């Protein structure tokens, strides 16, 4: 299945059927950072595998829902299990749900994910709002938008200059200041490792010649598909660990520890992100 | 359908049939460079869709023609319309036609393209003499070759350090200085990002780090093919912009500037190329 | 066919019923290096293509055979023909054999490839222990482990600091000492080039200032699939020439010349790898 005009178009029509709410923003929430989607007012949740064209997701198993409903006042949609190129998603099923979220009626995306620590300044708990990123699957013949052009979406060579828009990253800080959080709060620049490999010990090294600040799996993809349609995007990465320090201490990393620096953030970053949707201009 | 011996062998019995003419040069041509393929003597235009095992290229549209005849009394073949990675084509849909040239009788291929500037000497409307380059997909496992090698053709382990050859670049700057544009043409590494994304701010900062001098998105693949079976290449890039003052000025590129910038250089270019070609050994 | 629980179990207990070898060692070797495996002790010879779903090896041709026996008085199983990437096999395809070495009970698994010198210290005929990696398919959407996730041989996010055993590093130290030839033996920093052409002169020079010591086209993908699934890896480069020193003098490489280096060290590397063997804990 393309993700085209028409079979985005499918999708939108069995959604706002169901759900009534029309949504002005997007939310796409890390693993362990999602308790903020349960708490959407007057919701309304809608298994993947029930909308039209959605991608099948259970060889990977696990929750996969659409949620829609309302946020400080704000109308919202989420996506409850979010699908990863690790996993052996096609281009085309990671772009269907970002593209169904335009035509809903979608501004503004806010995304979260857990990522290592690359700059000598982040430590395990700390959150990095993303200015830019350094795409190695895109540069290596693996871009999200490699295949036909979508006319309808996007040009055909996009720019990303502007990919992460200034303001929201400059409201993210001054919320981060008015409860006195601001220095827990980075900005920085974020490397794509395809994944599923935590980065080794001396692709760490070479990501710190590089200018890289953090590493990980996720949010380049979806980024790159909101920005093709129009999209303004915020990104923040949660620090589990600083890989650099990792590497020269010969201390290893894995999945339980990540989760559990999700688990000690995620009541705070639910806090924040409620108040950004708030604020949003 | 595989680029092999009995494919290509099936494509260039067609063609030897229409056309009459037996080319010892070959030429593909960069967008918004291709105004010497209509000035080609005694000519005959052949659709792709017409040529047995040629790739399927009615997805993408626009054109897509082999034209073969007559420039400076030498013997040619062009590609109208070039096929790009970013597009989707296989390894196989990219290779046919180079190969289609080789049985055609090509012993030289000559190529334009449009390309970012890293290097700070470089200016919008420069030229580049390629001397080397940085392949991206084919470190990370999308080279043009990835697949069984078809033996006819070359060996299964290539050797690229004689790929752009020396004195076809020679002929080139020495064609300039006749006409007084040296002060135009530049010679530098070309980096290859799969695109379709132009690199981003950082990813272009990241490119300046390692040695590019210039970055874009087509032109390996080709020359992989060509070297593989014992075509000599020149390959030159327009530049449209420099992506590194761009990037400290915080201004944007786009398609429509780049095809401004052709616009400007085109008819130098048409010039310059029907003079090598008229000037080759 | 998936490198699952159930397709590797079918192909294990063919292999039982027909060796009768419960083996606690593999090894994988590279070309022109297979000299060992011609004097496995009461061995067993087992063609792919005989084998319960392993991958299908026509196209390329040449030896395919998996071979059960006796060195030193310990049990092995080896690889005769080994699959590489550049080929265009699957992730699955190069998983599988991996897999049903785990489930015969493979505990440590030896490796030997050819590759070329980064580091200004190595010359050709030199040895390199590799102690850690640079994936760049890794990196750019292309590792091994792309795809769902097979729960029972491994975790989803492997962590690959501890990939490269440091006590096996030892014992092959130790073992050229006794020998007097350790002023052969190095370690190093093996970066990944998918292939199957040799890095560019400019690759080269970029792979230096990235901290690389060694380049090729193997090894890297059958060490994730080992660390994933519990088993201890050893690794050992040939040096065929330094491709830096080429870049500067403008002297090629080439498959004829890299095999001749083979024969060269080949008789060195079977005494070398045979006491190994004999050696482990």
């Amino acid at each position: 299945v393309v993700a085209n005009y028409e079979n985005a178009s499918m999708a939108a029509d069995y959604i706002k059927r169901v759900s009534n709410v029309l949504p002005d923003i997007g939310i796409i929430c890390g693993s362990g950072l999602g308790k903020l989607i349960e708490e959407i007012e007057e919701r309304k949740v809608i298994p993947y595998i029930n909308i039209p064209n959605f991608p099948k997701t259970t060889v990977a198993g696990h929750v996969g829902n659409l949620v829609l409903g309302s946020v400080g006042g704000r109308k919202i949609v989420a996506m409850q299990g979010r699908l990863h190129m690790y996993e052996g998603y096609s281009n085309q099923e990671i772009a269907l749900p970002i593209r169904v979220m335009k035509l809903l009626g979608v501004r503004v995306l806010l995304i979260t994910n857990l990522a290592g620590g690359i700059n000598r300044k982040l430590k395990s708990g700390d959150f990095v709002l993303i200015k830019g990123h350094i795409n190695f699957p895109g540069l290596g013949l693996n871009n999200v938008l490699v295949g036909p052009n979508q006319d309808e979406f996007g040009p055909r060579f996009p720019d990303l200059s502007n990919a992460y828009d200034r303001l929201l990253q400059q409201l993210a800080l001054k919320i981060a200041q008015e409860n006195d959080f601001q220095d827990l709060v980075h900005e920085g620049v974020y490397a794509f490792n395809g994944g599923p490999t935590y980065e080794s010990p001396d692709e760490s090294n070479m990501l710190l010649k590089l200018g890289c600040d953090v590493v990980g799996m996720s949010t380049v993809p979806e980024v790159i598909i909101a920005c093709h349609c129009g999209i303004k995007v915020l990104a923040v990465s949660l620090i589990a660990n600083n890989s650099i320090l990792d590497a020269e201490n010969d201390v290893s990393i894995n999945h339980e520890k990540v989760l559990a620096v999700a688990e000690k953030r995620a009541d705070l970053l639910q806090m924040w992100f409620k108040e950004i949707i708030t604020r949003l201009p």
